[PDB]
Protein backbone atom coordinates (compact mmCIF):
# COMPACT_ATOMS: atom_id res chain seq x y z
CA UNK A 1 0.00 0.00 0.00
CA UNK A 2 1.23 3.54 -0.49
CA UNK A 3 1.38 4.02 3.28
CA UNK A 4 3.99 1.27 3.58
CA UNK A 5 5.76 2.51 0.49
CA UNK A 6 5.99 5.89 2.18
CA UNK A 7 7.47 4.30 5.30
CA UNK A 8 9.95 2.31 3.21
CA UNK A 9 11.05 5.53 1.49
CA UNK A 10 11.49 7.34 4.80
CA UNK A 11 13.56 4.46 6.20
CA UNK A 12 15.78 4.36 3.11
CA UNK A 13 16.30 8.07 2.43
CA UNK A 14 15.45 10.01 5.56
CA UNK A 15 13.03 12.00 3.40
CA UNK A 16 9.26 12.09 3.81
CA UNK A 17 7.49 10.69 0.72
CA UNK A 18 4.78 13.32 0.90
CA UNK A 19 6.83 16.51 0.31
CA UNK A 20 9.89 15.08 -1.24
CA UNK A 21 8.57 12.60 -3.84
CA UNK A 22 4.85 13.27 -4.27
CA UNK A 23 5.29 16.14 -6.77
CA UNK A 24 8.80 15.62 -8.10
CA UNK A 25 9.56 15.91 -11.81
CA UNK A 26 7.22 14.28 -14.32
CA UNK A 27 6.69 10.89 -12.68
CA UNK A 28 6.99 11.08 -8.92
CA UNK A 29 3.56 10.99 -7.26
CA UNK A 30 1.00 11.62 -9.94
CA UNK A 31 2.76 10.38 -13.11
CA UNK A 32 1.41 10.80 -16.65
CA UNK A 33 3.90 11.73 -19.29
CA UNK A 34 7.04 13.34 -20.62
CA UNK A 35 10.70 12.51 -20.30
CA UNK A 36 11.98 11.88 -16.76
CA UNK A 37 13.93 14.95 -15.61
CA UNK A 38 16.70 13.13 -13.72
CA UNK A 39 17.72 9.85 -12.10
CA UNK A 40 15.25 10.20 -9.24
CA UNK A 41 12.44 10.92 -11.71
CA UNK A 42 13.56 7.84 -13.63
CA UNK A 43 13.17 5.76 -10.48
CA UNK A 44 9.54 6.91 -10.37
CA UNK A 45 9.03 6.20 -14.06
CA UNK A 46 10.31 2.63 -13.65
CA UNK A 47 8.17 2.33 -10.54
CA UNK A 48 5.04 3.47 -12.43
CA UNK A 49 5.99 0.89 -15.13
CA UNK A 50 6.48 -1.87 -12.53
CA UNK A 51 2.94 -1.29 -11.23
CA UNK A 52 1.83 -1.28 -14.85
CA UNK A 53 2.99 -4.89 -15.19
CA UNK A 54 0.29 -5.74 -12.62
CA UNK A 55 -3.13 -4.83 -14.19
CA UNK A 56 -5.15 -6.95 -11.76
CA UNK A 57 -3.39 -5.94 -8.57
CA UNK A 58 -4.15 -2.89 -6.45
CA UNK A 59 -0.80 -1.32 -5.30
CA UNK A 60 -2.22 1.69 -3.48
CA UNK A 61 -4.41 -0.31 -1.09
CA UNK A 62 -3.06 -3.88 -0.87
CA UNK A 63 -0.68 -4.26 2.08
CA UNK A 64 2.29 -6.60 1.99
CA UNK A 65 4.66 -7.58 4.77
CA UNK A 66 8.39 -6.95 4.72
CA UNK A 67 11.25 -7.08 7.21
CA UNK A 68 14.70 -5.52 7.26
CA UNK A 69 17.46 -8.08 7.53
CA UNK A 70 19.85 -5.46 8.98
CA UNK A 71 19.84 -3.19 6.02
CA UNK A 72 18.35 -5.41 3.34
CA UNK A 73 14.66 -5.23 2.47
CA UNK A 74 13.11 -8.69 2.42
CA UNK A 75 9.61 -9.11 1.05
CA UNK A 76 7.68 -11.70 3.03
CA UNK A 77 5.35 -14.28 1.50
CA UNK A 78 1.84 -13.02 0.80
CA UNK A 79 -0.52 -13.26 -2.15
CA UNK A 80 0.99 -13.13 -5.63
CA UNK A 81 0.01 -9.47 -5.97
CA UNK A 82 1.45 -8.55 -2.59
CA UNK A 83 4.78 -10.21 -3.43
CA UNK A 84 5.07 -8.39 -6.75
CA UNK A 85 3.96 -5.00 -5.37
CA UNK A 86 6.54 -5.32 -2.61
CA UNK A 87 9.34 -6.02 -5.13
CA UNK A 88 8.32 -2.96 -7.15
CA UNK A 89 8.40 -0.76 -4.04
CA UNK A 90 11.67 -2.24 -2.76
CA UNK A 91 13.34 -1.43 -6.09
CA UNK A 92 12.04 2.14 -6.05
CA UNK A 93 13.26 2.74 -2.48
CA UNK A 94 16.72 1.42 -3.39
CA UNK A 95 16.77 3.49 -6.55
CA UNK A 96 15.91 6.62 -4.53
CA UNK A 97 18.74 5.86 -2.11
CA UNK A 98 21.22 5.31 -4.93
CA UNK A 99 20.35 8.68 -6.43
CA UNK A 100 20.04 10.88 -3.34
CA UNK A 101 23.20 12.71 -4.42
CA UNK A 102 21.46 14.26 -7.43
CA UNK A 103 18.07 14.95 -5.86
CA UNK A 104 17.24 18.56 -6.75
CA UNK A 105 14.73 20.88 -5.13
CA UNK A 106 14.23 22.67 -8.45
CA UNK A 107 12.20 19.62 -9.45
CA UNK A 108 9.76 19.79 -6.54
CA UNK A 109 6.30 20.97 -7.60
CA UNK A 110 7.41 20.68 -11.22
CA UNK A 111 4.84 22.20 -13.68
CA UNK A 112 2.88 19.79 -15.88
CA UNK A 113 3.41 21.75 -19.12
CA UNK A 114 7.18 21.09 -18.91
CA UNK A 115 6.64 17.34 -19.12
CA UNK A 116 6.86 16.92 -22.85
CA UNK A 117 7.55 13.52 -24.29
CA UNK A 118 7.10 9.87 -25.00
CA UNK A 119 8.86 7.17 -23.04
CA UNK A 120 7.52 3.67 -23.33
CA UNK A 121 7.92 1.23 -20.47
Amino acid sequence: SLLEFGKMILEETGKLAIPSYSSYGCYCGGCGSGTPKDATDRCCFVHCCCYGNLPDCNPKSDRYKYKRVNGAIVCEKGTSCENRICECDKAAAICFRQNLNTYSGKYMLYPDFLCKGELKC
